[PDB]
């Protein structure tokens, strides 16, 4: 058997023919879940919830469970997830709310770790890492080969960029930057990601740009109105790095939070 | 049926007519549930464990195990729950000690999100919400309306004030002061829960009075037993704050690991 | 013994007295040994050796695979020893073949709630982990140590024999045996008298710790003249002798460095 016979398929629940349910878990009558995902023993997928292909769930993993928000009145709030992530145990994603856009989305090739939370409305982009009990409260967004390390809290409504690495253990009250370190309780910015863009193949010439970027953005006292102008004449240098340049002014002309310092 | 055919309610359990147990949740020969509670699948109800009426315990709660301590000889000890509680996902509560008074109690319109942990002999009120991997260890006294940010940890024997919070990420090693607000790791005052209060229903004027306590207390460069005469003074003015000001002042005499500063 | 609803697959190895409880799973590749007892929603699973008299609470995550990326389905191990009380929404994962291909714990450890092991992680006997410790890959856990709630320890870190970290504590670096640290990053605070004092060191051995924390720590020495020093009191034969070997040893072999 592909459905283990002890676990539920809740009648309306829309599986692929390639999709394989182990013991005990339940899926729920709202969620469609694509070819050859597989869902681990005790795993409940619940919610107005879509799954993609190629995923691993594995056990206990809480997928499309409701928002913990205090004024969530029960509307059919939608999880989108896409390809290829790794969903460990005892993780918590949960639907949207009606109040933001009601939706919660996770894209493609992502790692998701144990005891990991997503709360309601957050968007996640691919290639992300969320290490072990990293945590985010509601309408965080997490963009493309992020990092963010194990036991580490992310505020609500707060921007990781990508491309960026949030260290373990830290506290994250505003924007990171893509591209950007930062550490610490409350987290504060330590540099470029150098050794993360290396290995994804961002040339010398990009890198050094956007430790220039990063000196212009906080360290030459400059407002972030005139890192705005100094960064988007950056960007337009015609070097290797101009269009992790103009990713970087786009993000922090975008900052609702503000960004960390 | 309002209890899944796969679940388990051991000979002796008492549960009114209206619970609701779903699939493979196991409720235990000594735990008594009240009108109304749903039990969400996976979950293990245990100990000599009282639930009361309307309760919506999710999926995966572990309510009711023995104490983690290593003096626990398997005593029969006591875990009270009120009414109309929220309880998510991954969740711990304890019941007590035979060192203490033998009994955890939680009060009622509490907020109890994923993965938080209340240990042995802690005494939780009403209308508190603990956030998502919000951790008390044993004997934690939580008042009335308190709010404990997310992956925030409390110290054994701490007590929290009520009508406080305690931001994200925070360790609290002593007490926080009913009205206060705290934060960091370790957790200092950040001024008077102003917006809390004023959605409660405390006029203009009990705000400014606590305002007051708060500068006599923490700002004006006044030794504890100073801050206590005057405190009590602030406490007989006459005005609509004089019993919020009075139960700090009852709050900070009555402290035996000391307040935050 | 078995909950008509558990799944213990074939070729599981379970000693007669081995108890498991409703809608747990024990995988082919598991082995448990006498008076074991696997409470209700637990997943036993990997190439895993448990022993004797082990009490397994609900929701425990005993075995899964490791959470690197470059791990690739490879028969790695779990080793557990005997007398150890691990409770509910716990991981204990095996190792890598990158490392040794194996995860250690020893006998008479106390796993609380929401604790994490990471692969290859090589823990000793008679530890504490409080509930939400989490350790990554690698870590090495000496005996008798006490780890706080709600802390991180980063990959690679090595936790010396009776030595305690505070809780809601971030550890980056090593904790040299003996020694107290607290904190997010975790610094040194002075040597666990009162741990071993419960322990039976004596008086005279807590002196000389005492003694060589300063010469470590508060005496303004460069590393290297720290290490002469303690070898120095190490070889002056006195009670604590072999103690101040201990330390030296593992200052000397440290590879992040200890805290400071």
């Amino acid at each position: 058997s592909r459905i283990h016979p002890t676990a539920i398929i809740e009648p309306g629940a829309q599986l692929h023919e390639t999709v394989e349910v182990g013991p005990y878990a339940i899926v729920g009558s709202n969620v469609t879940i694509g070819a050859r995902t597989t869902i681990g023993s005790h795993s409940v997928i619940e919610g107005h919830t879509t799954i993609g292909e190629d995923n691993r769930i594995g056990h206990y993993a809480s997928v499309g469970g409701r928002p913990q928000d205090m004024k969530y009145k029960d509307e059919p709030t939608r999880l989108v997830i896409g390809d290829r992530n790794t969903i460990r145990e005892f993780t918590t994603i949960h639907t949207g709310t009606v109040q933001d856009a009601g939706v919660t989305t996770l894209g493609d090739d992502n790692w998701i770790m144990a005891y990991v939370h997503i709360g309601h409305d957050c968007r996640v982009g691919s290639h992300v890492v969320l290490s072990s009990n990293a945590q985010m409260a509601g309408h965080v967004e997490i963009g493309d080969w992020a990092i963010v390390g194990g036991m580490s809290g992310v505020h609500q409504y707060v921007r990781i960029g990508a491309h960026s690495m949030l260290g373990g253990a830290s506290a994250l009250v505003q924007d990171i930057p893509p591209f950007v370190i930062a550490a610490g309780n409350k987290a504060e910015p330590h540099g470029i990601n150098v050794e993360g863009l290396r290995r994804r193949g961002f040339s010398p010439d990009a890198i050094s740009a956007l430790r220039s970027a990063y000196r212009i953005l906080y360290k030459n006292s400059l407002s972030l109105e005139e890192a705005k102008v100094q960064l988007s004449e950056l960007a337009q240098a015609g070097g290797d790095g101009d269009a992790a340049v103009k990713a970087l002014v786009d993000f922090v002309e975008s900052s609702q939070r503000g960004i960390i310092r």
